[PDB]
């Protein structure tokens, strides 16, 4: 909620792993950048425009790149039994605000799956679909770094999926929480990569 | 590895969520409590003998009250195409000392699990065996706090199973890991409690 400046690659914790980028490999997650989740901010303070600037850069290079796009998104008016634990802790949910944010709009080929957990990959088709087109290298941005992100990465690590996360193509709620991903990223579950290293 | 004290529970983060243990409802995870998780502490220092302790206790607990007690356990020589990118992380795996800690040994109606992944519901009958058993809370002791109980609650939690966490029953690399992981678990995916209050 309240303004911070996206960490610079040189504060980003250093990485364990030594894993690199493969087109054929990847795929580039765009996590629950709908309006809704953007809205805690103030779009016109940091990070979001620095934000939106990489993450559309980033995608941009992925087309050229024949990466698969996907996104992932929480459905409005989520049936209670559905949302089940989540309710306790974040009420019952978005009814507003679905879609994703103007600038980062889908184009034709990209692919939406619908997100019920912290996890993109609890009950969405992301790993049979990267099973299938051999691809075992998942790039992720967006929001929130220490609860969607974090999660969503060490699926993938356990899933024997390599998790690429972007250190300054992601948010948070708190710089510190910021940090704090990045760093557990680092030592636990996968790399944190740059927009210009990547 | 370096000595440190079990934080009093008067420290603990507050739950958001108002859950309470059910026996009828319950099981016991004794979670990665092997000889080789172990001995990267010294046995004879903190945290190690309060861990053991509390465990011990809450186990006998858990068959007056009649709540399977479920160990994991890594297996050794592990199959570098099984283990996967964990190898990058922490090398290839444990070698001997596979056994649970002498103090906290299976007994008759117990069942060990084979642990593949942070998650104990990875690859293993847990879950199948909650919802045949229609338990839905899991009681998370045992070693790494950050690593594999934080992993292990998360799933969990995304899986609808509420977690409870004992905050003086687990130990970490450094009680700053500790702390860190009782306030992740309380703010985002379920119940840090006592020995005592349980």
């Amino acid at each position: 909620i309240a303004s911070y400046s996206i960490p610079l690659a040189e504060t980003f914790p250093k990485n364990k792993v030594h894993w690199h980028v493969q087109a054929d490999r990847a795929v580039l997650l765009i996590h629950d950048m709908q309006k809704y989740f953007i809205n805690f901010f103030d779009h016109s303070q940091a990070p979001v425009p620095e934000l939106l600037a990489n993450i559309s850069e980033l995608k941009s290079l992925a087309r050229q790149a024949n990466i698969p796009v996907v996104y992932t998104a929480q459905p409005p008016n989520q049936d209670p039994i559905e949302r089940a634990l989540l309710t306790d802790f974040w009420g019952t949910g978005l009814t507003k605000d679905t879609e994703i944010v103007s600038e980062l709009s889908p184009e034709d080929g990209d692919i939406q799956y619908t997100k019920w957990r912290y996890s993109a990959f609890k009950k969405t088709p992301l790993l049979e679909r990267m099973k299938e087109t051999q691809r075992d290298q998942l790039i992720i941005v967006g929001v929130y770094a220490h609860i969607g992100i974090l999660s969503t990465a060490l699926d993938a690590f356990m899933l024997d999926i390599q998790p690429f996360v972007v250190g300054d193509a992601v948010a948070d709620f708190s710089l510190e929480d910021h940090h704090h991903t990045l760093k557990y990223i680092t030592e636990r579950v996968g790399c944190v990569t740059s927009l210009e290293a990547l």
